[PDB]
């Protein structure tokens, strides 16, 4: 219970890692706003957050949707103190697949971070944590994301804002449960720990970086992969 | 003269690093096609390349410009064997300027590499070298570029194509003694690098002498 | 008190980071054994740990000292569950000016010793299918080249060991502190190299160590956690 | 002949990578002194170097003796090129042997040749990493040492770099698809490919490259 009084915005909180993060921050006293791409999803999020938060529909690409969501949050809870971003053959993918991945996984983090920084710097306290993609098989967006975070971290560090990245490994999610046994085994073979990580393990790391315990940790990429 | 028979496409060959790279590859026997964002810039390139190449207009942002340039090069010289791809506070950038940077420094390398690969692979030989931006609003694109190259490198390594990145540091390209001193204080070497020094590194990676080097980022910055 | 029932061995717990780590683990329920190179040093540790632990003299350079200390701990508390290798205070110097004497002493104290200690405590960790080994990097001083080799070798050793013992429930990590509070014009020269604009507290390194030693970081291993304020 | 007038000391030049490096620098005009642990080794090296150099016996763990011999016959050294089980299984003995042979020796050699380089305000120190756990610390310590030394002597015109080879067809590799399956290039590298990289870093064309680890491993 070290987040009382803090407001956290967690994108993609429908399930898996996103939901574990939202429930963990909520269980530790934060008021949580989890987002989904549809209104039904948003309502599902509101149903599990109960009195500890609310779910809102958000399209991370649309700059209009971002402004809209932030306005609803300000009207009901206040300014966002914690932002948690939850997101083929490279010579055969179409320009669409390329732009979609850059837009969704890279540019959106830039637009959201930009939208919440003003309040954070004014209050001289803030946390921006981005969750990297979960290992699903045995790149430019992921690497660009880390480069952006290290750069932003340096820029806003003096104002009391930390910007970090949590890079999960082979974590137990729907996508990994939907893989075939041969596929799972191949990946698991690449994991020293010899087991898959739980969604809660990524959430524990996020909760740590979001707390006052890590005020001096910024521009860091924390890997939670059992040794991959 | 170890490039004899090879065709190299160097984007942004108007001056500085780009031109040093184009002149070095040409001096070592390659047929060089340097590009500029205008026909005027292109002619200037033709004039310094002479009998060793030609300058063409390339809008690395238009799929049609890319295809158009590659078609001209095929008619004249053949297939491309060597491809060489040549500020403000973050929270003060507008969506528009962030998009221009990603699209100009990241997506364009993806489009160009894609356009020249099929031929390289059929030929079982190729070189793709990207030059990083010469020293915060470029960090994302820059890091994405390196990530893209390492990933592409693994994908095409078995067909004899290497994909590398050369990351220059401070390169002489004016300032007051105080500004210059501030720069020198950041470089252990104590001087600025020359455009030719980046070109020497590129020439090395493009040669057969670097056939086993791929997915590497070669820093030429005096230990910065 | 999420460390209740766990025994932690913290080397170099006399002052600074080492002591903050020892007090933090103790405050969270662990039975702590902090070490010093002298007998008087160990007693000072014993005084501040009170009923939550004890201080023992240990010379990591001496394999006879290591087993001696581990025997005392096993006789009074039990098997070591958490091992924290705390680097001493570094006193900077230039590479091309350091003699075999210093070079050898830094390797021996900063690299080989971690190897010998980790080796000494691993079996008891494996039989329990649970263990934590955390090494603290040399804190950046006021140019720390003479510690650079040993530091990089240490990280390499940890990543490698992490990969070897991960399936047994043991995590091996490294915490790399930046500028820590331990003369104002020189002050500004240091601060200017830190984006956050301030020095870190010894407690901030201890918070990171406490996190990695807990059950919440069971899936974190072979990682180097930098606590340097963006430096 | 990019190296005309330069003197290069290459340790472990008996065969493989070491010899390829020695022959390449010699072929490009350098006066080369290759070393070995024995005399047949040193003599074997002098044989293949001919009028381009000489072989000397050198136990890197002797250094001042070798540097003195080179100093009397050729001059100061301008280019210096430095050339298995589970960890919980290692004994203190093996662990120390590895640290001395692969880490401390580079420190001692670099220290022995720096004064000269500094005085001449020009120098090259290249260390070849281990070809492909018990060597994990020495290798990583080596890179850390090089980056640190590189910053220290950069203003004096000396560059310190590391070349990290991947699976290079040697004698071990002669005895497979298992390691090949690890490398994207689908083939093993040649000893000459590591030598080309070393030759490049040792030349004037690489004066602004320092503290860098150049991997030559086929995308591995």
């Amino acid at each position: 219970m070290n987040f009382e009084g803090k407001i956290a915005l967690v994108t993609g909180a429908s399930r898996g890692i996103g939901r574990a993060i939202a429930e963990t921050l909520a269980a530790r006293g934060a008021k949580v706003i989890g987002t989904a791409t549809s209104e039904n999803g948003a309502q599902a999020i509101s149903d599990y957050l109960g009195a500890n938060g609310k779910g809102l529909m958000l399209n991370v690409t649309d700059p209009a949707s971002i402004e809209s969501v932030l306005e609803k949050i300000r009207a009901e809870f206040g300014e966002v103190d914690i932002l948690v971003n939850n997101a083929n053959l490279l010579m055969r993918m179409k320009d669409e697949e390329w732009n979609d991945i850059i837009e969704t996984n890279l540019s959106s983090v830039f637009r959201l971070s930009k939208a919440v920084m003003r309040a954070m710097m004014k209050k001289r306290h803030g946390r921006i944590i981005t969750i990297g993609s979960v290992v699903g098989t045995m790149a430019a967006a992921k690497a660009g994301l880390i480069g952006f975070s290290k750069s932003l971290a340096r820029e806003v560090a003096s104002r009391g804002i930390t910007v970090n990245v949590v890079a999960p490994g082979f974590i137990e999610t729907d996508m990994t449960r939907a893989l075939s046994d041969d596929q799972r085994a191949g990946i698991l073979a690449q994991v020293p720990a010899g087991r898959l990580g739980g969604a809660q393990e990524i959430a524990n790391a996020v909760a740590f970086l979001a707390s006052d315990e890590a005020a001096y940790i910024t521009g860091e990429t924390l890997h939670v992969n059992g040794g991959m």
